[PDB]
């Protein structure tokens, strides 16, 4: 009856062991990013433009509420470019709307134009061109994959299936290919550019939007959730496995300790920063 | 020590069992692609052309050798576009060439301008784009993982690190995005472009390529190889890594087979097709 599971028993103490493992591992707090007053009514304008062809309307509270997680995902010490990160503030939102829609009412001849639109707004040429191309791929992908056997495979099979779909499908590497010119650091650019960035970080965005996630998409059908690889109803056998994806998260952190400082950094405020925001209110 | 370390005890078994998984699996063996004397003859030029301004002569017949894995592992049945084909088979070549450089000798400047004219000769204008970002980001890879410590950190921490790191690495997916368009089929070049056809086919690939080049490149103290995260002079050790890498590409290869008809095609030829030509006199 997987429908009807949960894993609200262990809410609480799943909660106290992933700050645990943050503190042991990462220790540097994430901190918000805050826009003006000024700078959020030009992300809130441009969302609601992109969203107006499809005959959507979004309140603003749901922009504010989904535009959280770069305010709060992103590295706030390291950042350069605003204007980039007004973009992936705007992409993210719509993205996530698009995501959010009946797949009959996805209409590409009126959404492309206006995700490239956003990336010419505010990249550079060559910048946007590879900001847009993950978008269009993202939302490509969102598209591909509803009802698709490739999906059911991928998702059922084994962690290692189910992380490799995700790398594309939590959207990791899209934000990857949109956020490096925030940064304007080479390195972290190249990372982003081969998706390095994108599966150092992806078990760590999706263990923990999987986890906190679980009860809603179960209770819609929805596949994609590692925790649905384990009986969630017998303690033993979700603790162990909540500790085998506590080891992948550890696992992923050092080996990005590897990585130069200001990549690292973006990596780890990515990660902790993403359980932070999910954690919120 | 490591560098004195040998699988050749081995070498007659695992090409039978690499064979024989290949028979339970595939079934369907792979075919070699035959290009006319004129088409070879445009290729090694082009070859040539890319690498004279590094100061690189290299003979027809060292070519010849490099361009074998193309001929072998594309999937000729699926063919459309033999421009892009030469494509590949260019510069597959010229970025060997580049990767077997001292990279005190790499030259961008020199060399980015002759990648994007092949890219420019066979593509049309948006996959030329995507197959030069391709080859560029190879090639920077290749040189600014020389000697890192983040290619350290992922190739002697786990299989899971190991094989991220070879995704871009190994070249593959470099070779899925200059590789769809000969195909002409979309929805490879969607798989292509948001990288899981490399992720679905970089362990059965890095495997094989790995176990046929472990001697050499630990004799040259080359670290970018999973039979070094093995004890390879201990029989029982080695058998228990080896079968668990053979687990790995089954996983994979049965998983493929979700994929749409021609998918799979490309997906198993790439994979069974580098198999023999590795193994090829």
């Amino acid at each position: 009856d997987i429908g009807r599971s949960s894993v609200r028993p262990y809410l609480e103490e799943c909660t106290r062991r992933f700050q645990e493992m943050f503190d042991r591992h990462v220790v540097t707090r994430p901190t918000k990013v805050e826009l003006t007053d000024a700078e959020l009514r030009e992300v809130i304008d441009d969302c609601n433009a992109a969203v107006a062809p499809l005959g959507k309307t979004v309140s603003d509270e749901r922009w504010i509420s989904y535009v959280g997680v770069v305010l709060w995902s992103q590295s706030p010490r390291h950042i350069k470019d605003m204007e980039a990160f007004k973009a992936v503030c705007v992409l993210n939102c719509v993205t996530f709307v698009w995501d959010d829609m009946d797949p009959a009412l996805h209409d590409f001849g009126l959404f492309l134009p206006q995700l490239r639109k956003i990336c010419e707004k505010y990249y550079g040429p060559e910048d946007a061109e590879v900001a847009y191309e993950a978008a269009r791929a993202f939302v490509t992908s969102d598209h591909m994959f509803r009802d698709s056997p490739i999906k059911a495979a991928l998702c059922t099979t084994s962690p290692e299936q189910y992380f490799r779909f995700r790398v594309t499908d939590i959207g990791v590497d899209f934000w990857m290919k949109m956020s490096y010119p925030i940064y304007r650091h080479p390195e972290f650019t190249e990372h982003a550019k081969t998706s390095l960035a994108a599966r150092m970080t992806t078990r760590g965005l999706t263990i923990v939007n999987d986890f906190y996630s679980y009860d809603r998409e179960v209770s819609l059908g929805q596949i994609t959730n590692c925790f649905r690889l384990c009986d969630v109803s017998d303690e033993t056998a979700f603790k162990e496995f909540f500790q085998a994806r506590l080891d992948d998260m550890i696992e992923d952190i050092e080996c990005i300790k590897a990585f130069d400082q200001l990549t690292q950094d973006v990596f780890l405020d990515l990660i902790y920063g993403n359980f932070v925001w999910t954690t919120s209110n």
